[PDB]
């Protein structure tokens, strides 16, 4: 076995390319069509944050999608905020790149797994 | 898709860089690596950031490369560089490398290579 746990350094350095993509997502353009996000990260971890009533209803993990319908994009390099829909009504969110579990870019079938 | 307009590998590759970062933390930790991990580090001499003997430097001013193993200390994984005391020819010399100078990374124990974009 790998004392060193290479595998695992690199899945969780792998969050950069979320980190990157919404980067890309918030310059001038978004993202390039046909390209759209799939995100998903546990609603507990530290530091995620929006309504409570919203996030009651997913207990543990949730999954959001940046395509069209969203506004504000705001990627940090430590947790990105932004604004999405759910029952036709908009809603806050920020969700640290450490709270995520998973990714993946439909148009070019990308996937990324993460620990959290 | 004839093209990724992402460039998923790209910003994968770039990413990656903190593999090395996270290895360094590891490294600077009293008890250092697991034997028998050595670790190599190549980056681009001239790049911004990058600081040390000027002669040593001098020595390749393309790609240089270091490795980690026992004759090292005072290594300080920082956030966007690392700092680390190194002896070339037996003289202990002061190397300053940003994260983004980085151009290869090896460890021979478990075959883990890694090459970044210069």
């Amino acid at each position: 076995e790998d004392l060193m746990q290479y595998e695992a350094m690199a899945q969780d350095a792998l969050r950069g390319v979320v980190k990157a993509a919404l980067k890309k997502a918030a310059a001038p353009g978004g993202l390039p069509e046909p390209h759209h996000l799939y995100i998903t990260f546990k609603t507990k971890a530290a530091g995620v944050s929006g309504p409570q009533d919203l996030l009651s209803k997913y207990p543990d993990e949730m999954t959001i999608v940046l395509q069209h319908q969203y506004w504000d994009l705001a990627p940090g390099e430590t947790f990105f905020s932004v604004t999405l829909k759910f029952g036709g009504q908009p809603k806050r969110l920020s969700v640290p790149y450490a709270a995520l579990t998973r990714f993946y870019d439909p148009s070019v079938q990308f996937a990324l797994q993460f620990s959290a």
